[PDB]
């Protein structure tokens, strides 16, 4: 339906970038027509694409052929799916399925979606909406164990923030951490980024939510990383740690913390910054003015609202 048309010579070069930005759509066969490649792509503003593509391109409606619960629901529910109330996107944390439904629906029909989600989906439990949750189908437990990138994480979805669709981010980070690195995880959560950074020789895992620190400790124990990860409960603001790599996993408010992170990091070090926006500019100015910094990599993590993304930038602070 929506394809990126490009001269096939930049075929692979480009194909990779779309992936790195979780843009490529895998539900369609990249077809070739003459000197061109049509890569099915998720919807995106023509503008932001310019910032991650150096070649010329076009966004077009192109017919293409195809290469699970999401189905049956969609068809048999367009009524509510086409007006908030219900979303065709759920998360899976451990063995726990978590739906996105609105209060505006009679439980007797709302619970039914769960009872019929505990069916077309491999789980032990089912809830819907860190906010408050409602038990719909399966077991009534909120504490589970997540598996991702080889490690395991203890998560109690009802007491601490955690995003399974962000594992890709931990994978990428996993490949960047050197043996000599000292990481300061400003917003650690149950500790997904801290464990993904094992190669580092020291890790400062900070988080103001006590439950995030209770489970984080259990995770540090579970992945055998006691002499590596130093857990710290507190407002990151009032912490005095130093390090050459700073991870800011708080997209919604990252910006209101940049000054602290710059005060923690060393010169020559990188700030893994996650934010929100339609472009990258506002997030770059912000740093570009605060420091003598340098972008080392910039990706689009995922979609937030409409054309509202969760960007990720990698900043090298060359001089405070
Ligand atoms: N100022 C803060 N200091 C430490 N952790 C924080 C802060 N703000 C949010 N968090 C943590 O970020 C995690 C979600 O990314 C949550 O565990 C939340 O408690
Ligand atoms: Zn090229
Ligand atoms: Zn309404
Ligand atoms: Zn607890």
């Amino acid at each position: 339906p929506l394809c990126l048309k490009i001269n096939k010579k930049h075929g692979e070069q480009t194909r990779r970038i779309l992936i790195e930005n979780n843009l490529l759509n895998k539900d369609y066969k990249i077809t070739s027509e003459g000197n061109y490649l049509y890569l099915p792509i998720k919807d995106v503003d023509e503008d932001i694409l310019k910032s991650i593509l150096n070649i010329e391109f076009e966004l077009v409606d192109k017919e293409l052929e195809e290469k699970s619960f999401r189905e049956i629901i969609s068809k048999k529910y367009r009524k509510e799916i086409d007006e908030g109330l219900i979303s065709l996107s759920y998360d899976v944390v451990g063995d726990l399925v978590i739906l996105q439904i609105s209060d505006e629906v009679d439980e007797k029909i709302r619970k039914e979606i769960g009872e019929l989600a505990y069916k077309l989906i491999p789980c032990k439990g089912v809830f819907r909406r860190v906010r408050e949750l409602e038990h719909l189908a399966g077991e009534n437990r909120t504490l589970t164990i997540h598996k991702e990138n080889g490690y395991r994480l203890w998560v109690d979805i009802a007491k601490v923030y955690f995003s399974p669709r962000l594992g890709g981010e931990r994978a990428r980070i996993m490949k960047k951490v050197s043996l000599n690195d000292v990481v300061v995880d400003m917003f650690a959560g149950v500790g997904p980024f801290s464990i993904a950074c094992k190669n580092a020789k020291k890790i400062y895992a900070i988080d103001i939510n006590p439950h995030a620190i209770e489970l984080l400790k259990k995770n540090i124990k579970l992945n055998k990383l006691e002499h590596k990860i130093i857990p710290i409960l507190s407002d990151v603001r009032e912490v005095d740690v130093k390090g050459n790599r700073v991870i800011m996993n708080l997209p919604k408010f990252a910006h209101k913390f940049i000054d602290k992170a710059l005060d923690i990091v060393e010169e020559g070090g990188v700030i893994h910054y996650y934010t929100i926006g339609k472009d990258f500019d506002k997030a770059i100015k912000l740093f570009e003015k605060k420091c003598d910094c340098e972008v080392l990599e910039k990706r689009i993590v995922k979609s937030y609202a409409p054309r509202e993304y969760i960007l990720a930038l990698d900043f090298k602070i060359n001089k405070k």
